[PDB]
DNA sequence: GAGCTGTCATAAAGTTGTCACGG
DNA sequence: CCCGTGACAACTTTATGACAGCT
């Protein structure tokens, strides 16, 4: 587990932090969470179901528009570097992580 | 304690003299408090948890309990707050403190 | 001319899963 | 499966101010 960048977003496990070139970004634990799937499976779409799944359990009960919101706020706060860009939307299908765009 | 001196955003710890300065002014806190930054100024921008903590510092987790290392970052806190560094004793929620120089 | 420590109980702060509404 | 937001009530994790015993 190392510290993965991107289009200058940078996640480190190790220390646990999220920056925007050198600025850090806050965020609770689950969007870190969040972040960190994508950003270690980016090009890929994900059904809100296989979020859920990836990210919080295959036995867990939370409901799809759950993810949504989580979406919705791993993007606000990837905004200082205007870096929610890549927290991509795929309608009918789901969401996406993307260095393209 | 090792030998050379630790620098960083104006914050030093030289281990030779014992002594933590912000700038060139001399700053005072307890054994432990220093034991604390000695660590956290060698493993710098990587989180560690309370347990761990006791571990590194404490030499071992079994007399103390978890809780008491709030208690000395913030007391840590309150000496560094001077020369303005108490910004580099980071809280990670749900996972411990780490020591940062970026904020 | 004291300076330190480890725990508590308590007040604070930051999170979370859903909703209702709108776009 | 349409998705994105701002609002919530409850819940979980931290920061403090004391406190009594010791070194």
């Amino acid at each position: 587990e190392e510290v993965i960048e991107m289009q200058g977003l940078s996640l480190d496990p190790t220390s646990h932090r999220v920056m925007a070139g050198e600025e850090p970004l806050e965020m609770g634990p689950t969007e870190f969470k969040l972040l960190h799937f994508f950003m270690t499976h980016p090009e890929r779409v994900y059904s809100r179901e296989q979020l859920l799944n990836h990210v919080w359990g295959t036995n867990v009960y939370v409901e799809d528009r759950t993810v949504d919101v989580h979406i919705r706020r791993l993007r606000k706060a990837l905004e200082p570097g205007g870096h929610d860009r890549m927290v991509q939307t795929v309608r009918g299908t789901g969401y996406r992580f993307s260095t393209r765009f």
